[PDB]
DNA sequence: GTTAGGGTTAG
């Protein structure tokens, strides 16, 4: 007989392995740690209003929770509860498995996971719906900022399509992306070498200022280097910076986009599959834009 | 086994 027991987040105890359900309040998408594994940090909350920060490690990128945005709902199996500096934290245990769901009321309930075999019952449905009901009142909806609405200096998550990639100087790497709308000020343009840029050059040229240049640094470089041109991405905590003085000390205006080193605040990149509803909307904006350009 | 242990670079 198989019957999973889920422990409310306020009833957790150190030195135990449990199963839990929660709403994602914060998360760092999978990233290669200094150690052996990819790592994803996820802070979840449930109806008891207690928050639990989970440190999840796996040698396989796909084995970590497939979370696309805050508000997503997760089901974790085999989560070990321990105490770190008098603080209880969750961490992956052997056989750890997760299912992730959209967190908005009335949304399809389609479990996302890399697991080949997984338990999914009517009981799970009720649990997900209950968290969505709870969340609608104790959390904020999800809002997708387009490039035409970005402010001079702010951090934001960008949903876009990758059009080009270019090595720069090793410590940084260029991603040329677009979302179908134009920034309020022209994007800065990183000086690139000739044959270095990979992607449809003529398409990029025709789009003009519809594309923006994003420079990613340090740990973000190997991830950027591996991206497939044409794929859809969510770049978390991208940073805009209005530049009003160039390197030659001339006054001007351009908008810079940086994905700074480190993983604080979720800075990172996750490839969005075409099965993602946000990608469906994006494709239409791209088609509309393409006709004009 | 370690990793990381949320809480913005400073290019």
């Amino acid at each position: 007989a198989t019957n999973y027991i889920y422990t409310p987040l306020n009833q957790l105890k150190g030195g135990t392995i449990v199963n839990v359900y929660g709403v994602v309040k914060f998360f760092k998408p999978p990233y290669l740690s200094k150690g052996t594994d990819y790592c994803s940090v996820v802070t979840i909350v449930d109806q008891t209003n207690v928050k639990l920060t989970c440190l999840l490690f796996s040698g396989n990128y796909e084995a970590l929770p497939i979370i696309y945005k805050n508000g997503d709902i997760v089901r974790f199996h085999r989560l070990k509860i321990q105490v770190y500096k008098k603080e209880t934290q969750g961490i992956t245990s052997s056989g750890f498995a997760s299912l992730t769901f959209e967190g908005t009321l009335g949304a399809p309930i389609i479990p996302r996971t890399s697991s080949k075999y997984f338990n999914f019952t009517t009981e799970d449905h009720k649990m997900v719906e209950a968290l969505r009901v709870w969340a609608s009142t104790h959390m904020s909806p999800s809002t997708l900022l387009k490039l035409c609405d970005v402010q001079p200096m702010q951090y934001f998550d960008l949903t876009c399509q990758l059009l080009g990639k270019a090595e720069v100087d090793g410590a940084s790497f260029l991603l040329k992306v677009w979302d179908g709308t134009r920034t309020p000020f022209p994007s800065w343009r990183v000086l690139i070498q000739d044959l270095v840029l990979e992607g449809d050059l003529s398409h990029i040229h025709r789009l003009q200022n519809l594309t923006i240049d994003i420079l990613v640094y340090d740990n973000h470089v190997h991830v950027a280097r591996s991206l497939k041109v044409g794929s859809f991405l969510r770049i978390y905590s991208l940073h805009t910076k209005l530049q009003s003085m160039n390197s030659e000390n001339q006054t001007m205006l351009s908008l810079e986009f940086h994905l700074h080193g480190g993983t604080s605040y979720g800075r990172g990149i996750r490839v969005l599959p075409e099965s993602n509803s946000d990608v469906d909307q994006l494709k239409k904006d791209l088609e509309s834009a393409n006709l004009t350009a």
